[PDB]
């Protein structure tokens, strides 16, 4: 009765829409044998190497437990437990005859709109263990960027330890995704793809996808991708303002000395207007100490007050090195020494960034591109999955009577997203490749 | 060609499944006009009564509007414009003949899987009003939430302002619904329903309604419930342990005139053992000043360490109160008056409640138990509209031959779902009846 791709099935939630007794081969129809036996390559071994290497990070910090629950390890501790459990989902499809297991219907059709009723466990499993892991791990990438945000703010004792929002971070990191996971399974829209060797969300109905894949990601790029610009809007205001107000402090130092060394009064009045506009310069700035301060405070009154009276004092020294009273001038220019001492050195304070905190921040552009990358590809996905579907209806039909599928999902893209999906587990796993777990693993090598 | 709840149409967008050329009528088939009436004069009732109210006290908020972008007052203001919007959008039906424009196609079918060409913007314009209204206003109540929570923890100089906080609750707030929104627009699952006179998100395929409704409202009333309950956690904590710490400050002074007016040792006996039993019960306390410290602090030590002083000096009274040393056992309690002192009276210290914050409880539980309501009759709804759906495609084949509707959707249920809409927006909009408000009015009044 079933010409390719369908087949002979009793089942009713097997069958084909309009057809009877005809329903979906589970095999990919898109797909060769040869492009399935290569994609589960693919995924043996991003799958493999993410796996052990986020289990190594994983076991690191269960080694030093209780320095680990320390931010921003605690962070990246979590970030791991969920590509690692992850990796596990997508690396059930290798165990002997599992693939079938997941992907398949047990008349041999696509195991599609999981749960239901007659068919096992199996589906849902791997799509829970992929989708909750997922989810977890991009609002635990969330709280790695507003951590990340964090160091900069508390740049002294306005310190509101992350010890106590921990409490909030395990609100959200696994609320979202049970709501998320739960919801899925009530509207019974987990499918298998053979491909993939896994069962997710709305692989089917692609439009479940943009609500439960496409929108919770969409979001974590949003607010993740809030805190690291912020971030590094303060790491560059930091960086950026101790070296111009240092670079100020050296020119006026660099002029003090010329004026100091000056054979004539022209070279004081040139030195003097040099000091004059890296006064303003440096005026006309921050210094990394009043940065989580407001651009009028009475402290940021007093930074720009100093400059004030050494533009003033620079202006008395002007008065002198026009003419001939050189001594006079640069007597007058050796008391600006004393106000240079009074109002600029204080701002010369370095400020320094925890290597921890900047360390967090290369981990949290890497995340975000890598989200960013896996966000590209579902989507580009859910753009073009009814073409793929039209593009499928007519095989059936013409082989229902030179037939070709038309149009079908891109296996480099399929590529690039498992890639930027394992390549972050693994890029996240690199968190605890340092010197001190080199030793952490010495420490515990005996003991 | 069509028989009633069809209707004759020759676009197949419109047509009903399996049948062409029919497509179901714009005025829901399974309410007569009466029960349609009925349900609109429910909805101008509630919604003018919501509009205008929360209108009002939107209208205080930007009259005072110096002072009202201060916690939590900003958060309310938000609430509001929220609650007023949707109200807008909800009354958008009573304008002469747009129900009609909003819920029908042109054909005269029902306006469902609406984004779609050749049809009009005035369906998704109020389906976007209402629901990103709602969205921002349930995440609102989150933030709402966390700010009653925040009122606790800061009872000192740990103070981190919630108006630097704005920047992320503007973020989440408004993030949040544009994302559901975009996506809900994406599927196209915008639908019209002639008795809400609304269109909303999968009225026709209440599997949309899974991801896009039951999934945020459940997740706010976690995120939001969480900190609802964390809060009268310490609410009740300090509250009980300062009228605990006060019942034992005061029998331990009742016993204290007891031992001072004691005419017998026997008194003095039994005096002392309830000022020890006090003083336990005492230390088996945590004083209101130290609860955001730790249960083992070298603070929390020197509390109880100081329990363990006025024990040993009741212990030792108590060595005199057995014989007949009754005037060298009150001279050893009224000793007991000085370590009562430099060890109890400063626990006594009231750690006084913000009327603001306390207020801030009140609205808090108010919203979340009507988003409760929302949420159990949203939820009603989806686990019974495959039965409400199977029971009308019987209803069309009945009819395309003594036809009823068997099941149907529960209209006390809808009438108590907008109920516990409208009543949040009427509620909330209480927050300003106040003095001052009435003080605000009369100094606009004039100028
Ligand atoms: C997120 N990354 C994705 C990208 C796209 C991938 N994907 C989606 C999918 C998987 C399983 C079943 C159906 C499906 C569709 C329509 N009716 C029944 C089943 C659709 C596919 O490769 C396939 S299989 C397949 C099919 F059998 C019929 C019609 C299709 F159009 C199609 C497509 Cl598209 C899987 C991996
Ligand atoms: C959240 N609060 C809700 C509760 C339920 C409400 N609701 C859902 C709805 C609205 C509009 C179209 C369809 C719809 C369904 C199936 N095919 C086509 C259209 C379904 C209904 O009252 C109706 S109308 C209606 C219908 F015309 C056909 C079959 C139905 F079963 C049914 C139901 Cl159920 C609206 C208000």
């Amino acid at each position: 009765q079933c010409e390719v791709p369908l087949v002979r099935t009793d089942n009713p939630k097997s069958w084909y829409e309009d057809v009877e007794g005809c329903g979906i081969q589970c095999q990919n129809p898109l797909f060769t044998e040869a492009e399935h036996q290569d994609m589960h390559s693919y995924i043996a071994a991003f799958g493999a190497v993410t796996g052990l290497c986020t289990l190594f990070t994983l076991a690191t910090f269960v080694a030093d437990w209780r320095n680990s629950n320390r931010y921003p390890a605690v962070i990246l501790f979590y970030v791991n437990a969920c590509f690692f459990v992850g990796s596990i989902g997508w690396l059930a499809q290798f165990m002997d005859g599992a693939r079938r297991e997941i992907v398949c219907r047990a008349d041999g059709t696509m195991r599609l709109g999981e749960p239901t009723s007659n068919e096992t466990l199996s589906c849902v499993i791997i799509f829970v263990i992929v989708y909750y892991a997922l989810m977890a791990g991009v609002v635990w990438f969330v709280v790695l960027t507003y951590a990340w945000h964090t160091s900069f703010k508390a740049l002294g004792t306005t310190y509101q330890p992350l010890s106590g929002k921990t409490s909030y971070f395990h609100l959200l990191t696994w609320s979202l995704p049970f709501v998320l996971t739960v919801a899925i399974l009530a509207v019974a829209q987990v499918d298998g793809d053979s491909v993939s060797g896994i069962c997710f969300v709305g692989y089917k109905n692609y439009r479940y996808r943009a609500g439960f894949v496409l929108a919770p990601i969409g979001l974590v790029l949003i607010v993740g991708g809030y805190f690291l610009i912020r971030g590094v809007m303060t790491l560059f205001s930091i960086k950026s303002n101790h070296a111009d107000l240092e670079d100020n402090w050296e020119t006026l130092n660099d002029n003090l000395k010329v004026i100091e060394k000056a054979d004539n009064a022209a070279q004081v009045k040139d030195a003097l207007t040099k000091m004059r506009a890296a006064a303003l310069d440096a005026q006309k700035a921050t210094p990394p100490k009043l940065e989580d301060k407001s651009p009028d405070s009475p402290e940021m009154k007093d930074f720009r007050h100093g400059f004030d009276i050494l533009v003033g004092q620079i202006d008395d020294a002007l008065k002198l090195a026009n003419e001939g009273k050189v001594k006079e001038a640069q007597a007058a220019a050796e008391q600006l020494k004393t106000t240079r001492n009074a109002y600029i050195q204080k701002y010369l304070a370095a400020s320094k960034i925890n290597e921890t905190m900047l360390r967090l921040g290369i981990f949290g552009f890497l995340a975000f591109g890598f989200v960013l990358i896996t966000f590209s590809c579902h989507f580009y996905d859910f753009f073009n999955q009814a073409e793929w579907e039209r593009s499928f209806r007519d095989y059936v039909l013409c082989q229902a009577n030179d037939c070709e599928i038309k149009n079908r999902p891109s296996l480099l893209v399929e590529k690039i997203n498992l890639f930027a999906m394992f390549g972050t587990g693994i890029a996240m796993s690199t968190w605890v490749w340092t010197k001190a777990t080199l030793l952490i693993w010495r420490r515990t090598w005996c003991r």
